[PDB]
DNA sequence: AGACAAAACGACGCGTCGTTTTGTCTCGGCTCCCCGACATTCTC
């Protein structure tokens, strides 16, 4: 049975069907971790 | 099996669109300039 779940999962391709095929980040593959400022002070993160 | 990626849980918790409702400084004395309108007389 398909079951479903919810969450961001990405697209492998952009070519023919692979468009249709979404995958998740491979294990030990977040390797760049951003942290911003604003000219306030605080700080941002994201994940690239 | 390991250890990373992220979904799931929590009560909690604070933000957010769409509209309605609410709140918003107050009174006293005078003086002296100008103008407007409406009545009378007088000149043209």
């Amino acid at each position: 049975v398909r079951v479903f779940e919810l969450g961001s999962k990405f697209q492998v391709g952009q070519t023919g069907n692979k468009k249709g095929k979404y995958v998740e980040a491979a294990k030990g593959t977040n390797l760049f971790f951003a942290v911003y400022e604003d000219e306030k002070g605080k700080r941002s993160y994201e994940t690239i």
